[PDB]
């Protein structure tokens, strides 16, 4: 029953249909991926392929308008968000291109005996499992660094972002990269686990929800492969009583609001402390006021609407739940009376420990402000959380903001700033958010054999 | 089902008998590990963590003698090997403790614009399942690392190894850890499924078989847990025409007969140039006469029983079948007339690709000679297995067992040695031998959080 389609979020249209990939074809795919990682790509020198890598970037660079188009299109993102993924989508294929040399260089070892040394060489095959949120720069995280490293990809993507999937690997075909090195493919559940099940899969990568990961997870393990997930968030943004609060307010509306808060990343849950509260809290009124919410590709568009109806009703869902758990619904937690899944931005306040949402993720535009009523509260309440990927504190004081990002349980801490992607910063979570880090130097070490060769 | 007992190997006596865990036991050993690690152990300083496991160190090598005779007596190990695994098991803790503060030591990132670093922190409970062949190595290696990162441990020991498992807590108890930084537990196969599914159980590190390995490593992916997993091997022993073939021969039958072949690492596929092939088996035939087979518990004995009747029963029986495969007997291939799990050291011959031993890794003191006609013929057949963990090249020219083992599909690769453990050296395998990195700077740095602090 799984459909790969473009339904337009902002028409209500279904665009194009496409069909599934049979067990036939998925072997031919895997045939191929296999003998073009095992007869050219991993025997192609770093230089060889940075210029593939590289040539990729330049691209999507040249091609931007193109391929944000298509994201806005499929799901919704307002274009100049889309257009800002793609070029840091662009970012990350020339820093692992550039880097990959730096990066898989043998690591010679200090030994009072003899010599010891460790070898990076590439894995072979890489099976990654995309979401539908950040359809390119999802793809670049993976394909960037496994690619440079001398692996091979195969890709599944969310299906409703069938045509950015089909861009992506049309791309590193214009790039130059022979056919098999990147591969889109659709499939079902079934199809799916076989796939990990296929010995030349040697790795598999997922971003996702915590049950796709759960199923994944459990069958990789099963497979006995390396695997990395990264799951969602309900990221603290946490606002100390000495926080510069205008810009904690505007990095706020940006955290929760950027992308309609479809965001893994996103700040889900504001922690701020009693003495700002109330100003914090007006600052945020007013903000949501200025968002021009309409037609993605229209010129002064900020926000538009929802990826799909289900991510539009779970969250309309979940806003409703909390108000019933007794909550304050501040504003929004409507749809928009117009044709597309356009959604109210929603503040709610209120939220008790015992509230039903309290520890949900909330993937939508929906402000959660938690008053608290000290440091060590914030610390307290960021941490009562089954999840830990990302967070935020703002504080005019560094090193106060520094010892709490020390103590708040997750994988990540921005300081007077939202979490923000960047090629440069490994990204990954802790508990229910997932293990394993993606981008930086970090990201290139999760699917290659880093071969220890001793003499002594 | 599960029994733990001491079963000595020597005498075929059960010594004594422990009951399992009761899930109230389960519980509060669980509830103990979470409270003195939020409480105290995560809180402690990395200096007053080093203080406890160097002085654990510090205990071992006083009491030498007294567990190397529990390793003896439990699965069989003679004394000089079990000194050695003790002396080597000391030097692990030591390395961890006085190199942790080094390892775990912020890294600051290369970044466009303000600042951004790596810090480095505890995740909680480590669940540790490891085997009976190196009954405290195989804990060291992971209570060192993580303890030292402000980790507690659970470990589940082989259910022959009970007074080993006990021993090794009663160590960290002596040493002046509080109770519940380390524990161990007795758990039958249901129960550990349970532990694994347990929130507080951050990470799975396993060392065994693959079908343990398997089960283990689903149940921890469907727990969504990073897990490590080191499982069989079946290494290559490669030796060109132009290696000192004294050298090769004298590391041969370490690789092979030491622990009598129970090492996961052992030289299980000697594989030996046409022009030496001779030379090499007359020197190998002669060096298991050598032996002193006997109580392991004297000084010395060389080499003691097998752990098991079944570990000696498989061995003997994948010997049966590789001559009824048409292998050559050249030597061994019985059990001893006398009291004990004693087998007479084997030498096989003529194991074709077709033999039915061919695939399958012999944990016993049987070594498998294959003859090849050219380097590269040795690089096929050294990378015709499931497996990738070790491995092992001897020649003069240095330059040529480099590429050699640059060609080798395995984990490590040892040039004019045999695979041996060291603290300083990284330990994993690829492929079928499972994933991941412990000893080293890589070790500790498994099941820590590399949580990003980043100043925009």
């Amino acid at each position: 029953m799984i459909v790969y389609q473009t339904l337009n979020p902002t028409t209500e249209t279904v665009e194009r249909s496409f069909d599934l990939h049979t067990p036939a074809q998925m072997k031919d795919i895997t045939d191929r991926a296999e003998h073009v990682w095992k007869t050219d790509w991993k025997l192609r020198s770093i230089a060889q392929r940075k210029e593939i890598v590289s040539r990729a970037a330049d691209l999507l660079r040249r091609d931007r308008q193109h391929h944000a188009s298509l994201i806005a299109t499929e799901m919704g993102k307002a274009l100049p968000d889309a257009l800002e993924e793609i070029d840091v989508t662009a970012d990350i294929l020339s820093f692992y291109a550039n880097g990959a040399e730096e990066f898989l260089a043998p690591t010679p070892l200090k030994v009072k005996t003899g010599q010891a040394k460790i070898i990076n060489q590439p894995l072979g095959i890489i099976y990654c499992i995309e979401p539908w949120n950040f359809p390119y720069y999802q793809l670049a995280r993976v394909a960037g660094p496994n690619l440079m490293a001398g692996n091979v990809v195969i890709a599944k993507h969310a299906p409703n972002v069938p045509q950015c999937a089909l861009a992506f690997e049309k791309l590193f075909h214009d790039a130059g990269a022979p056919v098999g090195a990147y591969a889109n493919i659709f499939l079902d559940n079934d199809q799916s686990a076989e796939l990990i099940k296929d010995e030349r899969i040697r790795g598999v990568a997922l971003t996702g929800s915590e049950r796709a990961g759960q199923a994944v997870a459990a069958q990789a393990g099963a497979a006995l492969k390396k695997d990395t997930m990264e799951l969602g968030g309900s990221d603290a943004f946490i606002v100390l009583d000495d926080a510069d609060l205008d810009l904690a307010v505007k990095w706020a509306v940006w955290g929760r609001f950027a992308n309609n808060g479809q965001v893994c990343t996103a700040a889900k849950r504001m922690i701020v402390h009693e003495k700002v509260y109330d100003a914090f809290l007006d600052g945020l009124k007013t903000a949501i006021t200025r968002f021009r919410i309409g037609n993605p590709l229209d010129r002064d568009t900020t926000h538009g609407p929802m990826s799909s109806l289900r991510a539009m009703e779970l969250a309309l869902d979940q806003t409703a739940e909390a108000v019933k758990g007794g909550a304050t619904l501040v504003a929004g937690g409507k749809r928009m009376d117009r044709k597309g899944f356009f959604m109210e931005p929603t503040i709610l306040t209120d939220v008790s420990k015992d509230n039903p949402v309290f520890y949900q993720e909330i993937f939508g535009p929906v402000a959660v402000v938690h008053k608290v009523a000290s440091e060590q509260a914030a610390i307290d309440l960021a941490n009562d959380s089954p999840y830990g990927l990302g967070g935020a504190v703002f504080s005019r004081d560094i090193a106060r903001a520094e010892k709490v990002a020390e103590q708040v349980e997750t994988g990540m801490v921005f300081i007077n700033t939202a979490t923000a992607a960047a090629p440069e910063l490994p990204f990954g979570g802790i508990k229910n958010s997932g293990f394993g880090r993606e981008l930086s130097f970090l990201g290139i070490e999760e699917f290659i054999n880093r071969k220890l060769v001793r003499i002594g």
